[PDB]
């Protein structure tokens, strides 16, 4: 983590889960499951899938439970 200089070093303002991606690394084979991150504050253009770890867990569950 950053010492402290203003402003954040980055903005973890998730709106919602788009989509998930299940991918396998081509180096040891460890399931690698990516989550689109839906943060509308950013730009669509610079959607980008933030590994399950980095995605807050909490908000896994709340897509689970849209889609059955």
């Amino acid at each position: 983590g950053s010492s402290g200089s203003s402003g954040n070093p980055d903005y973890v303002e998730v709106d919602r889960i788009l989509e998930v991606a299940h991918t396998k690394d081509a180096e040891t084979g460890e399931e690698v499951t990516h989550y689109l991150v839906k943060w509308c504050s950013l730009p669509y253009e610079e959607s980008t899938w933030e590994l399950e770890e980095d995605v807050d867990p909490a908000k896994v569950k709340e897509f689970e439970s849209l889609q059955v």
